[PDB]
This record gives C-alpha cells, structure tokens and sequence, in this order.
C-alpha cells in the first residue's frame, strides 16, 4: 500500500522564504510564517487566505498553535517570541529572554506553557498566561534547532547543531537523557511519546526508542545538508514518515519498512517544512525564497 498524494492549491501571499506551516489541532487553519515577518492563516480544505498577523521587527523561523486552536506562538530573529489571539491578530504577549535569534517553539498540550530555542544555545520554558520566563536550560553548545512536548508534555527533546539530542524532565529542567555527532537539525516525538524522530545534515531521518536509546529505523534517499527541515509522523491513513527536501520535493516514507512511498513534485526551491492533517490524509508543505508558495496535497490513504 502506498499513499496517492496530488496537488490541490497552492497558496502564495509571503514577499521571502517560508519557514513553518502547522495545522490547528482542530484541522481548521493552516498557519504559515516567513522571513517577511509575517504569520498568515489559511483554510485548511479550501486553503482560502484568511488572515495576516503582523508585529515582529525580524523573520520568523517557526509558529505553533495551542491545543484548543486560539492562540499561536511565534519565534522570530528579533530575538523575542509572540503569542498571538489568532480571533483579533492581536499580540498578548511578548517573550524576552533570549539573547540572539529564535528558531523553534512549541505550546505544551495543556498550552500553559511554551518552549522555545535558539541561536543563544538556550532552550526556555514561559508562562502563557503571564509572558516571563520560568525556565533557562544551558541546553547545548551550538543553536538549538527544534523542540517538542511529549505527549502529556512531562517531557521536552531539544536538538542542535552541537550534534545531540536530550530530553528533558519538563517540570524540574534537569535532563534525563542525551542520544558519530553530526549537526542534529530537527527533532520531535512520536505521537504515543515512545520514540523521537530526529534529521542529521548528513540527509538522514532516524526513529529513536527513547526509553532503550537506541536507533529502530533510519530514512534515507532524499538531500538534507544545510536547513532545519521539519518531518512529520502521518498516522490518519498508512503510517508513513513525511519530510522536505533540498532537492525541491516532498519525501513519504513507509515508517517501518523504510521503503520510500512517494516524492511530491511542483516546487521549485527547498522545502522546509511539511505538516500532516490532524483527521484528513491531507500534507502543507512551503519552500525558500525561489518559490514563496504553501501547497495543499490530498491523499486516498
Ligand atoms: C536554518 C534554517 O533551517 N532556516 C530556514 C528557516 C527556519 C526553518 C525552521 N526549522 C525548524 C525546526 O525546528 C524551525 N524553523
Ligand atoms: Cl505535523
């Protein structure tokens, strides 16, 4: 069995590189941010424009939505991140701390608290409800390149260029883990929070059994040397690994046999960032300053 993707919209609007797309967790909207210091929100089924959501001075590297859809975060190179009321577009609250870019965050699944990393080699944990800063981790010794709640988000998993993953008990900060060290460009957990998924710039993805700290299964065949691209679990048809690429398309992965399944094909620059429907078998992907353009995918399975 192999999943049929197809184009069904491309959605143009951002002036640079996109940068992150993530659907709600409601399957609504799709939000989409850029290095032109721009969030724009999108139909997720008829990938119609809905909204822009302005106010960083820099680029946004990453977004990330709440668990009851309402609020986004924002991490951007103005070295502050925003939480947004995605309802007004209205900036509640600014996060200051960090001291050089933003790159990576995330709402836990309660959304009381974010996460966030940076070129700083920190990795903080905030207050949503009050903006400050309950947490700094000395977590690494180059940018930090992704982090990710665990499914009930006792846990966070950080990498960075520093060539390590680590997890770390959220509720204390201390790290309860670290997993050749080539710059770590992406990481998160599985859905059931068993294993993480991290990509190396040496164009590799692979499954880690977090409670062994072993490798289960590595993903291959597609070119990732330079950026920080997202990869994904699909789990709402066939369980397949989904990932962008360096050489413009979309990888699908058969998660255990390692076998690719597909390669979507029409942009025409990197693609950065891939995003699964929470309940749909439906893929955004969005692609560096060549191409500017988010793509909707539908398909069977
Ligand atoms: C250096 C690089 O990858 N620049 C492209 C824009 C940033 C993409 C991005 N990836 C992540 C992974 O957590 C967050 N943001
Ligand atoms: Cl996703």
């Amino acid at each position: 069995v192999k999943p049929n993707y197809a184009l069904k919209f491309t959605l143009a609007g951002h002036t640079k590189a996109v940068s992150s797309v993530k659907f709600s967790p409601n399957g609504e909207w799709l939000a989409s941010s850029s290095a032109d210091k721009l969030i724009k929100i999108w139909g997720a089924y008829d990938g119609k424009f809905e909204k822009t959501i302005s106010g960083h001075k820099l680029g946004i590297s990453d977004v990330a939505w709440s668990s009851d859809s309402n609020l986004l975060v924002s991490a951007s190179d103005d070295k502050t991140l925003k939480i947004w009321d995605v309802s007004s577009g209205k900036c509640l609250k600014t996060l200051k701390g960090h001291s050089n870019y933003v790159f990576c965050c995330n709402f836990n699944p309660q959304s009381n608290l974010i996460v966030s990393g940076s070129f700083d080699e920190s990795v903080r944990i905030w207050d949503v409800k009050t903006g400050k800063c309950l947490k700094t981790l000395p977590a690494h010794s180059d940018p930090v390149s992704a982090v990710h709640f665990n499914r009930d988000g006792s846990l966070i998993v950080s990498s960075s260029y520093d060539g390590l993953c680590r997890i770390w008990d959220t509720a204390s900060g201390q790290c309860l883990k670290t997993l050749d060290n080539p710059p770590v460009s992406f990481v998160k957990f599985s859905p059931n929070g068993k294993y993480i998924l991290a990509a190396t710039l040496d164009n590799t993805l692979k499954l880690w059994d977090y409670s062994k700290g072993k490798c289960l299964k590595t993903y291959t065949g597609h070119k990732n040397e330079k950026y920080c691209i997202f990869a994904n679990f699909s789990v709402t048809g066939g369980k397949w690994i989904v990932s962008g690429s360096e050489d413009n398309l979309v990888y699908i992965w058969n998660l255990q046999t390692k076998e690719i399944v597909q390669k979507l094909q029409g942009h025409t620059d990197v693609v950065i960032s891939t995003a699964c429907h929470p309940t749909e078998n439906i893929i955004a992907s969005a692609a560096l300053e060549n191409d500017k353009t988010i793509k909707l995918w539908k398909s069977d399975c």
